[PDB]
């Protein structure tokens, strides 16, 4: 076997006050729909499906400057959608907005490249996953949220397998430490 790897991941938690709304969607699901945990629900700017353990360091650094001179960010709730685009849906999401957003997750996927740490990414659309499947199931009715919140940070997981499904763990917070008004 080679060296041992994590599978991290950098993503803005999500709170009480707004998964406990998204949670409500969620009642709608019917058949193969798996509904994601609350405890599960983020918004991930970047996975990194194999990081050696001793660039974890370099990936907090990482974070830390990136996040030093933002705000805190306010990030909306908008409306639902399904990938893939393509005919037969394998994830339900709710896609969040926030001024900095697509910012955040460009400069830290271009800095994890800049590190040659690997990514896994597909085009950035920021969203909460709400569910997943394989197969048919009722597809759910559109709906919209108007339901907002004040990310204070960024936080680094990393991710373990386990039979109910993956658990993540908190690595490292990074705090938005600037401002927008100066």
């Amino acid at each position: 076997h080679q060296p041992s790897t994590y599978r991290l991941f950098y993503a803005l938690r999500v709170p009480a006050d707004i998964t406990a709304p998204l949670a409500e969607a969620q009642a709608k699901l019917r058949g193969n729909w798996r509904a994601v945990r609350p405890d599960q629900m983020h918004v991930t700017l970047s996975y990194l499906p194999a990081v050696p353990p001793e660039r974890v360091e370099d990936l907090k650094r990482l974070g830390t400057r990136l996040t030093q001179d933002l705000p805190p960010l306010h990030v909306n709730l908008r409306g639902t959608g399904y990938f893939p685009n393509e005919g037969s849906p394998r994830v339900w999401f709710v896609k969040t907005e926030a001024e900095g957003l697509t910012e955040l997750a460009e400069n830290l996927r271009a800095g994890i490249r800049e590190l040659g740490i690997g990514t896994d990414d597909l085009a950035f659309k920021a969203h909460i996953t709400l569910a997943r499947k394989k197969g048919p199931a009722p597809r759910l009715p559109p709906l919209i949220f108007d339901q907002s919140w004040t990310a204070p940070g960024l936080t680094l997981y990393r991710s373990i397998l386990r039979k109910t499904g993956p658990i993540y763990e908190v690595q490292s917070t990074f705090r938005f430490r600037g401002s927008a008004s100066q």
